[PDB]
DNA sequence: ATGACACTGTGTCAT
DNA sequence: ATGACACTGTGTCAT
């Protein structure tokens, strides 16, 4: 956001922020509109641009304020725990943040509607890339299929077991 | 597309199609606009809607005509080859289709800009979900990072080896 | 058939 | 500051 956003009175800044937050709880970045936010606040359209560069500015601000990066949740576990124990704790930590929280709708759109456009502007080994892919896909399905916690845990367990012990070990008893 | 699209003369239908194709070679679904296509054809805006339901109709038509589903490329290999041999052939088949073809730009936007919206409208085991995730992520990076074929092959090899023989075997010599 | 209409939306500029 | 302006865009309706 722009300096003039931060110079707002506590009252006005909270009204503006809560309006952005409300729009993004109900709209993917692509469905969200500046016109919506200003109509809800009943302020002139020009004012939004005094507070923010553009819609993306407001979107990223709300995300940075409301949400965590699941990458960090995992690597923070790894500092303190074995890979296996980290993976065990991680599924519960993901659910606690993604599902059981008020940020549920924010995370949903972040996973279901996100494009390279957002990825590029948003602020390197095989292990990381593989876990990232598999976990991202589980979370994508968690949202898109409206899984229960039990369903997420069951699928996470199977796919992480496949990853940790290996696909070939999963499929056959024959040994390398 | 609508019946009236197919009832077009060979000449007019090819002009209309080539225009849609051109728009999608240069635009993600979200950047693409009906107004663009009709201006290029120099026909009235109402005509587009005679040929198509909406932009998505034209987009999916072009995709169904120009592109293949990488899921199918893999499972078709599996009918004829071991999992290991299928994975070996698959990387080369992916490159032949995604990179070395005239559909390069179509695949790029399909991987880099695709949302649950498109996924829902576009026409179930751990092994499938894991491979799908990892391969999709490799292809995403292939496009977003503009990898050479050698780079794609090197990363594919490492991450597929991690998947096939298992993460724990990858990281440590200690045995289960 | 089609192009004008009623919409909805963006970003800027004169004030 | 702000709201009118110049844009760009959609989908429909009277013809």
């Amino acid at each position: 956001p722009k300096s003039t956003y931060f110079s707002l009175s506590d009252e006005k800044r909270n009204r503006v922020y809560d309006a952005c937050l409300n729009e993004f709880q109900t709209h993917s970045f692509h469905e969200a509109k500046i016109m919506h936010i200003v109509k809800a606040l009943d302020i002139p359209r020009g004012s939004f641009y005094q507070y923010f560069e553009d819609l993306k500015d407001a979107y990223f601000y709300v995300l940075s304020q409301e949400t965590l990066e699941i990458h960090d949740l995992f690597f923070n576990l790894l500092k303190d725990n074995s890979i296996e124990e980290s993976l065990d704790k991680y599924k519960y930590l993901l659910l606690e943040n993604l599902i059981d929280s008020p940020q549920y709708k924010l995370y949903k759109y972040r996973f279901l509607d996100w494009t390279y456009e957002l990825e590029r502007d948003w602020k390197d080994n095989p292990i990381s890339q593989v876990l990232k892919s598999v976990v991202h896909n589980l979370v994508y399905r968690l949202f898109s299929e409206n899984w229960t916690e039990k369903t997420f845990i069951e699928n996470y367990d199977k796919e992480i077991k496949l990853v940790t012990e290996g696909l070939l070990n999963y499929i056959t008893d024959r040994k390398n």
